C-alpha cells in the first residue's frame, strides 16, 4: 500500500528504485520531465523485480500529478557538476527546478515526507521548504550518511578494520566546510581517540582523511566521468526506511534547525532522528572549536541559500 | 576469498558489482580500458558497502592483468546498439574487442567460468569461445533469463497473477528469432494451456506477449535512451549463483551445443543446467514445429557467427 | 504500522516472529494462554533483532485483548500430535480452543486477516469461520506450501535439480488424502512428464515420493521428537507477504471453496490466490480422474468438520 | 562447497543452521548424540529451504566422523541450566567433542558455545590440538546486543548503530565499558550531559544485562535461543566472508590486558584466519575489574581440568 | 431435442406442460402412474398445439421407463391438502411417494435438472435428494416465486401500482414460517422503505400482507376447493426457462444450502440463482432478528425432514 515517488528518473532515482524493491518497502512512482524515460526504466525494474521475486507495483510516467498520495517524495530532479564545476555553480539552474518541483508537492501531495538530493543540497533543500508549504519536519536532505560513509570507510581501511561498525558525525553543508568530528567517531563503540594513543593512526594521517572526504565528491566525477550514483541511492533507502519504519535512527542529514548548535531558521548538516513523524535534530554538546567550525559552514549555507532565493526572481 | 571479474565497468557491471556486494558472492575486480572510470566506480561501491554492511574487497583497475586468479568473468566490454540499430549491427567492432578480452582471459586465468554479456549475445560468446582456449562448459552467455523475465512478466500482468511463479523456457538466439515455448510455460506448477481453457487469457493476446517480448529491448532503448542495464545485471547475477554455490539450476543462457536439439559446434541460447563444473545443455523432447522454429534460429546464429569470424580479418 | 498478532507463541509462532522480524514485516504480537512464554521469547527476540539491525516493536503478552487492530492474525493454538497419533486424533482438544480464539478474534479485531495453522488444518479452519463471523476470503489455513515444499523437494533430489523452481499444485486435506498433480509439476516451466519420456524418473519413483509426501509430517514426529516448525513457519511468511504486499501469488491454501471443484460451503486445501483483500479460490481444469480424487478428499474434510462441530456441544 | 558442522542439534543449533541457510553461508552437516533428531531437523530444513529458495546440502547425521573437512563447526552438545556438576558434566562432553575434532578436521575454525562459556573454550583448546585463533567462543556479542538494546530503548534510538564493548567472563563479573558505548558515533557520556540518561539508569541496565541469560529462563522456561544462533552466525560471516569485524568474544589472550594462556571474553577481529584479540587502553578502574573477571576464569577452568579426572 | 418429464400429470402438470408448449420450451413427456390419464390430457394438449401454432411433441405415458435421457423433471405425483388440513399432514404418505419417483429418476436419467412440488415442498424436497442420488445442484423445489408472487401482488394492490416490477425475497420453508424481507422488497428499485415514508403504506398494512402471504395457500382451497394450479405453475416455467436458458435469474426456491444463513446439509426455501448447471444458493447479509427468523423456519424443515425419514420406515 505505501507509495514511494521519485522525482527524477536518473542514476540516483533508478538505483533508489532498485533498492527499495530489493526491500519491498513500496510501489514505486518513477516520476521525470523527460518523455519516455521513466516507462522505460519502470520497464527494466519490472523485468529486474521479475527475475528476483519481488512484487511491487512500478509506475512510469510524466505526468506529475501522478505523484498523489505518495508517502515518500524523493528528488533528485535537477542538473548534475562536471568535473571542474563545484555543487554551488548549480544553484542558478536547479533552484528554479527545485522550486517548480515543490510547487507540485504542494498541490498534489501535502502529507508526504520529503528527502532532497539535487546539489548543493543543502541550499536546495531551503528553496523545497520555501515554496513547499510542508512542515519542516517532514522534509529533508540527505547528504551526511554519504559524507560519514566516505570518512568512515577510509578510517577503517587506514585502521585495518571492518568498516561496518565504524560510525561518525559530520556536521555541516554537504561541501567544502563538512566538518567531521574526532570526538563523535567510533570502532565497535571504542572512540577514534584511543587509536591514536595505541599509535595505529596519527593525526595528520586523520587531516588527510578529513581531506580527502571533502574533495570524494569530485574525486569521483574526475574518475568516473559522472557523479557517484550507488552510495547515495543508499543513503536516500536507509533514510526511507527510518521514516516507514519508525525506527527513529540517529544520522546525519540535512534538517530544519531551530535553536541548535547557536542557529536558526536554515536546513543544513546536522545530527537528526528519523521517525514516522520526520526528521528532528538533537543538539549535542560541542566544544568551542568544534562549534565555531560548524557556524563558519552555517554561514556558507546561509550566504548560498540567500543568492539562491535571490536568483529565483 | 572468491574474485569476481567484471570486463567492462559500464552500466551493467557495476549493477552485477553491486548486487555481487549485496549478496556477498565475492571480492570485485572491476575493469575497463577507459583510465578513471572502474576506480571511480569501485570508490562509489566501497561507499554504498559501507553504508549496508557489506565488506567485501573492490578493486577498480586499468591492468588486465589483475584478473588473475578470477573464479568468475562477467564480459560486458563493448559498444551498446542505439535506436533503429539491430544487435547484430555491432558485429564488427564488438567482434574485435571480445577476441582481445578473450586472449586475455587465456593468458591471465584460464581457470575462470565466463558469462559473455556484449551483443549480439549468442555471436559473441561463439568468438569467445574461439580465441579463449577455455572448455566450452566454462563459457556461456546471458540472455535467456532476461528473455523469459520478459515474456513471463507480461503473462503474469494479462493472467491477474504473480510473476514471482511465472516460469518459462526460451530457445534461441537473443533476438527476433526467439521461440517462447508455450508448453513449457507455467503458472506456479499450472501449464499455461490450462489458462486458455479457463479463458483467462487467448491465442491471440500470447502472440501480442511474444512479439512484446523480442522487440522489448529495443522498446527500453528507444523510450529510455539507454539499454536495459538492471534486469540484464539480476540476470547475470542469477547465473554467478548457480556456479558458485553449486546450485544446478535450470536456465535458459547461450551454451555449447554438441548434438542437442540437432545442432553441433555452436554457443546458441538453449536450456541449461548450472553448478560448480560450468554449463550444461539439456535436450527436452520438442515437437516438429518448435524445432523447425528453434533450428531457423540456430541457422541465423551459425550465419552470423560465421560473418563475425571473417569480419575479424 | 502494521500488525501481526501470533495467537500461540510455541515454535511455530516464534519462529514465524523470527522471519517477520528478519523482513521487516510488521511489529509482533505474540500472545500465548501460558503465562511468562510470550513475554520470554519476545525479549530473545528483541536482542535477536538488535543483532540483525531489526527494529520492529515485539510485544508478549497473555492479555488477549492486545490483539486489536492486528492487520494479521496467525493462530498455532492448540495441542500437536505425538508419535502414532493421526491429525483428526486432536479434533476433540483443538476445536474448543480454536473456538474460544474465534470468539476473541471475532470481538477485538474483526478487519485481520487470519491465518490458521493448528491441527487438523482444514477442519480447524472451518470451525474458525463458524465462529469467528469474518468474511470467509479473510480466513485461510496453511498446509499445501509445506505439503508442496516437501514433494517439490523430493521430485528435484531425483531429477538432481535445484528445488528452487520445482513447482507444483497439491489439492486437498492437510492429510492422507492429499492429490499431488503430476500434471501440474513442473522444473523451470518444464512439466514433469517430459522428464518421464527423458527416463530421468518413472511412474513408480513418482507414487513412491507421493507416498513420502504424505507421510511426511509423521516422519518428522518421529525422527525429531517433535512436529515440523521450520518449513511450516516459512510457508506462513510466505502468505503473510502475499497479503500485505497484495502479490496475488497463487498458492495452494485452505480457502472457502463456493462452487469450485464441485464443492461449495467448506475450507479445504486448494488452488488460491492471496492479496490486500484476502485469499480468492481459482478453479483449474481437472480430468475425471483427479476431480475424483479430488472429491474424495473433500469428503473426509466434510465428515470431519461435521464431527468437529458435534463434539463442540 | 563451504562445510559447517552443527555438533549439537538442540535450540541453538537448528537455529544456527536455519541461519546460514537464509544467508547461503554453506552446506549443513546436523552432528548429535541422541539418534533421529538430527535427520528429523534436517528434514524440516529442506522443507524450510525449498519454500524459501535455498538450495544448500543439509545432512542430520549421529555418526561424529561426517564432520570431515567441516570448515566451520559450531559445539553446542552439553546440558543446559551443584555449579561443580555443570562444569563437571560439559567439561567431560567438550572433552570428547575435542578429541573428536583433533581426528576427524583439524584445519576447522571452531565456535565454542556450551556454558560456562569460557571455561569450556578453554577445555577445548586444551584437548582438541588446535591453533588458538582457529578457537573461540561467543558470548560478547550476546552481552552486548542484551546491554545495546536496552540502552537503545533508554534513549528512544534505534539499536541498530547502539555500539559497545563488554569484557570479561560470560556471567557476573561482565564489564561492560561504558567509555566504549556510542550511539551512531555519539559516546554514551554525551546523552548523560544531555540529561537523557542517568548514571543510575546505566547501573540499572548493566544489572538487566548481567542478569538477562536468567530472567528468560524464569519467563520462557528455556534457555535464549535466537539471540545466541544470531551471534553465532555474525561470528561465522565474519570468518567466512574475511570481513575482519570487531567483536567481544572468548580469545586466546596473550600478553593482553595483562593476561596470557587462556580463553575469555575480550575485544578481538575475526577473519580468515581466525580469531585475534586486540588491546585498547583501559583505565586502572576498567583493568581491575577485568583482572578480577579474568581470576574467576582461572579459578574455574583450573577447576574444570581437575574435574576431567 | 430438449425433454422436459412431468411425473404427476395433475392440474399443475398438465399447466406446466401447458406454458411449456406456449414458449416452445421442448418435447413433453406426461407421466402418471393412473392409466389413461396422461394419454388423454395428452391428447387435449395435441389439439391445443394445432390451434396455436406449436408443433412439439408430446407423449402421454404410465411407463416411466419413458422418462429416459430428460433434461428436465416436473414432480407433482403425490396427494394434495384437503380443506382443514396443513401441508405437513401429508408427510406420511406423500414421502413414500417420493422415494419411489426418486428410484425411477435415479436408474432412468440421473443427468435431469429435478424441480420438486409435492407438499410438503420442502420435506419432499429433502426426501428426494436422499433417495435420489443426485449431485444437489440438480435438485430444487418450487415454493418461494409463488410465495412471493403473492406477496407482491398484495404489495401493489396496496400501493396501486403494477406488480410487473414488485420485486422480493421469501426466505424458508413453504408454510407458516416464511420470513418475507421488507429490506428486500422493492417496487422498480425503489425500497419498500420509501413508501412507508411517504405515508403510502403502514408497518401494520404490511404485517396484514404478511399474513394474507402465508394463509394464501389454504384461502384458496376454502374457496376454490382445489388447491392452486396457475401460478404455482408459472412458477415451476420460470424454473425451467432460467435451466435451459442459462439464465442466473435470481429468485427464491427450495435449495441445498451448505453454510448458508448458518444452515448445511438441508434443501429450503432460500435465495438462489438458476443456470445450466443447476440450483445454486447466495448468501445476502442478514440483520440478527431476520435470520433468528429464518433460523426458526429452518428448524421446523429439520424436524419434518427427520419425521419424514423416519415414517418412510
Amino acid at each position: 500500500m505505501t507509495k514511494i515517488a521519485l522525482i527524477g528518473s536518473g542514476q540516483i532515482g533508478a538505483i533508489v528504485g532498485e533498492l527499495c524493491l530489493l526491500e519491498n518497502l513500496g510501489d514505486l512512482i518513477l516520476y521525470d520531465v523527460v518523455p519516455g524515460i521513466p516507462q522505460g526504466k519502470a520497464l527494466d525494474l519490472k523485468h529486474f523485480s521479475t527475475i528476483l521475486g519481488v512484487n511491487r507495483n512500478i509506475l512510469g510516467t510524466n505526468q506529475i500529478e501522478d505523484i498523489k498520495d505518495a508517502d515518500i517524495i524523493v528528488i533528485t530532479a535537477g542538473v548534475q557538476r562536471k568535473e571542474g564545476m563545484t555543487r554551488e555553480d548549480l544553484i542558478g539552474v536547479n533552484g528554479k527546478i527545485m522550486k517548480s518541483v515543490a510547487e507540485s508537492v504542494k498541490l498534489h501531495c501535502s502529507k508526504a515526507f520529503v528527502i532532497c538530493v539535487s546539489n548543493p543540497l543543502d541550499i536546495m533543500v531551503n528553496v523545497f521548504h520555501k515554496f513547499s508549504n510542508l512542515p519542516h519536519e517532514k522534509i529533508c536532505g540527505m547528504a551526511g550518511i554519504l559524507d560519514t560513509s566516505r570518512y568512515c570507510s577510509l578510517i577503517a581501511d587506514k585502521l585495518k578494520v571492518s568498516a561496518e561498525d565504524v560510525n561518525a558525525v559530520i556536521l555541516g553543508g554537504h561541501g567544502d566546510l563538512m566538518v567531521p568530528l574526532q570526538r563523535y567517531t567510533s570502532v565497535n563503540g571504542v572512540p577514534l581517540s584511543e587509536f591514536v594513543k595505541k599509535n595505529m593512526i596519527s593525526q595528520n594521517e586523520i587531516q588527510e582523511i578529513i581531506q580527502k572526504t571533502r574533495n570524494m565528491g569530485a574525486e569521483i566525477i574526475k574518475l568516473a566521468k559522472a557523479s557517484a550514483a550507488f552510495a547515495p541511492a543508499a543513503a536516500i533507502t536507509k533514510m526511507i526506511k527510518s521514516y516507514l519504519y519508525n525506527e527513529n535512527n540517529l544520522f546525519t542529514c540535512a534538517v530544519y534547525l531551530n535553536g541548535h548548535y547557536n542557529c536558526s531558521n536554515l536546513f543544513v548538516g546536522s545530527t537528526a532522528k528519523i521517525n514516522n513523524k520526520g526528521a528532528h535534530p538533537v543538539e549535542f554538546p560541542l566544544t568551542k572549536e568544534e562549534q565555531d567550525l560548524y557556524t563558519e559552514s552555517i554561514a556558507s549555507v546561509q550566504s548560498n541559500t540567500q543568492k539562491a532565493f535571490d536568483l529565483i526572481k
